[PDB]
């Protein structure tokens, strides 16, 4: 296919450990995003096919998106909060890339990332 296997959300191996950075991330940071009304491009990996960029994975070395961020905390696959944030910037920095500015994908996404950075801002110690 054009498109990638999906990012892997799981991690049998990895022990389980859980941080209040981590409930953060998934019980507000997460939540808010998947609740807004920009959410839904960013809900589930891009289908170059579908969406008609046959380019896409030429151009976007790691994909990414919420869907699949959310999965990942659900299932305890990040080993910290770090690793989910970088999650976070790499999915709007390919939407950044990618895509023209003045483009509704790319002011979506910063509306999105606007609230990102403001929960990020009362991430707990
Ligand atoms: C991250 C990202 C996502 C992108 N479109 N993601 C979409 C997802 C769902 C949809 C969708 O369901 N649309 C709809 C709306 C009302 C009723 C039915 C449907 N099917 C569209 C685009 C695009 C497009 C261009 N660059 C994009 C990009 O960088």
């Amino acid at each position: 296919s054009m498109n990638p296997p999906p990012p892997e959300t799981s991690n049998p191996n990895k022990p389980k450990r859980q941080t209040n950075q981590l409930q953060y991330l998934l019980r507000v940071v997460l939540k808010t995003l998947w609740k807004h009304q920009f959410a839904w491009p960013f809900q589930q990996p891009v289908d170059a096919v579908k969406l008609n960029l046959p380019d896409y994975y030429k151009i976007i070395k790691t994909p990414m998106d919420m869907g699949t961020i959310k999965k990942r905390l659900e299932n305890n696959y990040y080993w910290n909060a770090q690793e989910c944030i970088q999650d976070f910037n790499t999915m709007f920095t390919n939407c950044y890339i990618y895509n023209k500015p003045g483009d509704d994908i790319v002011l979506m996404a910063e509306a999105l990332e606007k609230l990102f950075l403001q929960k990020i801002n009362e991430l707990p110690t």
